[PDB]
């Protein structure tokens, strides 16, 4: 394990930590995880934060009506870029009509990006993710661990 | 200058940030590093290195979330960390009235020259540890006069 590999899987720990701890709690969630297509247009519509990643802040980025819980946050390698950012919005009819906008606008950003999203339904808790225009629903949290392994290691 | 007008910025943030917890009676806890070097303390803390702005001084502090029991430490216009721990003043002249928050904040204001701000939990009430000295209902005029002092 290189300093990179390991700081890898501390960030890949970190998200799924935050994300497990918000699908308990029912707490929507919108997380864009860059990948080889640069996202900076839509890192410059939200906050700015370049932070480093913890569970701890990703959790309490999203809590309810909160000034940072509406909209996406935008990841780089080992880093929180923005909170609050807006997302192009997916036309696609495949888009079940009982989903949110949050879903709506993962779709949306990953039909235009190769980037990864991670949606928490705050109706159900339920965990999605967005890539390459599809969105894949009720994943288990060993689901989720295995895509952003597979996902991170280019 | 640019760093004159990133220093208006930041204090613009801060004041912000405390006034919005001030009107919801939201503790806060806010140490800004002077020329004493905080690296022991920013090391028992989550590390953000995180720009300031007032919505995450804000997203930090809010109750029962994971970060905001603790002290926020910025240094270099950043917040550094966050939920922090600080040393615990054993003045004698500290009013029980004020919470663990006030205590920790004179204590670091005993052993460094830094600024730390302080939302009280129960009233809303700002105060200001400065040099073990701890300024206590502070206006908005006053807080922005300190930051201003402070950053020159
Ligand atoms: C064109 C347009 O509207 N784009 C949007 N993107 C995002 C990420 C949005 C949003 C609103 S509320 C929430 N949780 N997320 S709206
Ligand atoms: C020895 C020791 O414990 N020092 C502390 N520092 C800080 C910043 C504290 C705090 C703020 S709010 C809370 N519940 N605890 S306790
Ligand atoms: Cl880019
Ligand atoms: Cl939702
Ligand atoms: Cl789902
Ligand atoms: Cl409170
Ligand atoms: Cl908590
Ligand atoms: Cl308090």
């Amino acid at each position: 394990p290189t300093p990179v590999e390991e700081a890898q899987q501390k960030t890949i720990e970190a998200i799924t930590k935050a994300i497990n701890y918000m699908a308990k709690r029912r707490i929507g969630a919108l997380l864009t995880i860059e990948r080889d297509t640069g996202m900076g247009d839509y890192i410059e519509t939200g906050i700015p934060l370049n932070a480093k990643v913890s569970s701890e802040l990703l959790i309490n980025i999203f809590i309810p009506n909160t000034p940072l819980h509406d909209g996406a946050v935008i990841m780089k390698n080992n880093e929180i870029a923005a909170a609050a950012c807006y997302l192009p919005l997916s036309e696609s009819p495949f888009i079940s009509k009982e989903l949110g906008t949050r879903h709506r606008a993962a779709v949306g950003i990953s039909e235009v990006t190769d980037s990864l999203t991670i949606i928490v339904s705050e109706e159900t808790g339920g965990v999605s993710v967005a890539k390459n225009g599809d969105l894949h629903r009720e994943l288990t949290e060993e689901a989720l661990k295995e895509m952003l392994e597979a996902e991170f290691k280019k």
